[PDB]
């Protein structure tokens, strides 16, 4: 019918909220496919096809063969491949049998990348090229780049001070900055691809260091909850490279 696309759209996060123009552009071109219980839907390393989203049923998520995610109605599954071009980088495995509904990578691009995920495309460049974020597998990426915030900082302006609380942490997109101590002047200095303000949320500390920007500086910036929360690969590094140690 076309009441349960209708259906589908107003109960799902990503179409709820497009233009009746991709709106009906959608619901044309979503195909159906019904799936016994024990059927692999998509399997971890293939190229992607198409994007599901789950009308009835429930599905299982294996990372190499452990299990990490559960799903039901309304949620969705498949996304990451088509934005990204990367290999799959889960298996779902049908839980109970399903129908599913879906939208073929073309239509994707159309519609969907343009538009719900705005945020992952625009910082895959970024988060792919970040030394600290080396570990950081797909899912993960996506996670982080729908926490981002940007802002741009000119020649001379204060990004952090010392002494202040802190509440943000920064990944530097391009742009050029200082970092100072009172009574010590400039201790070091960060470009494209550095990162800074960890350690007052890693420790919960004011912030050790004043950070001036010296060039023109996109930063994109994440929330405490979001420092905690999406960078757990990333984490570690952080720790170790954390400058109030030895
Ligand atoms: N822990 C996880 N790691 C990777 N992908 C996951 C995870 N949990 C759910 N998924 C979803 O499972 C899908 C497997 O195919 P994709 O990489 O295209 O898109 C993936 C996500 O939409
Ligand atoms: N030698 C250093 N001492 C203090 N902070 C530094 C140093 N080098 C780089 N920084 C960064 O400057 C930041 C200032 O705020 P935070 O203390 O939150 O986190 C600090 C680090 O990310």
């Amino acid at each position: 019918q076309l009441q349960r696309l209708e259906k589908s759209i107003r109960n799902n996060f990503l179409f709820n909220k497009l233009d009746s123009d991709s709106k009906r552009l959608v619901i044309n071109c979503l195909e159906e496919k019904s799936v016994p219980k024990g059927a692999t839907i998509i399997k971890q390393g293939d190229q992607g096809d198409y994007f599901y989203v789950v009308e009835k049923g429930t599905v299982d998520f294996y990372v190499n063969d452990n299990k990490v995610n559960s799903s039901g109605p309304g949620s969705s599954f498949g996304e990451l491949a088509l934005m990204y071009n990367s290999p799959r980088a889960a298996t779902v495995v049908a839980t109970s049998d399903c129908l599913l509904w879906a939208l073929d990578r073309l239509t994707f691009r159309k519609i969907l990348l343009g538009s719900s995920f705005k945020k992952r495309l625009m910082y895959d460049d970024l988060l792919k090229s970040m030394p600290v974020l080396k570990s950081l597998t797909t899912y993960d990426r996506a996670k982080l780049a729908d926490a981002l915030d940007t802002k741009i900082y000119q020649p001379g302006e204060t990004i952090i001070r010392e002494g202040d609380q802190g509440e943000n942490f920064y990944l530097i997109e391009y742009g050029a900055v200082d970092v100072s101590k009172k009574g010590q002047g400039v201790i070091n200095k960060l470009k494209d691809h550095d990162y800074f303000g960890e350690v007052a949320l890693l420790n919960d500390l004011p912030r050790q260091a004043t950070v001036t920007a010296t060039k023109r500086t996109k930063v994109a910036t994440l929330g405490k909850s979001g420092f905690q929360r999406l960078l757990g690969p990333a984490v570690d590094v952080l720790k170790l490279n954390d400058p109030t140690r030895h």
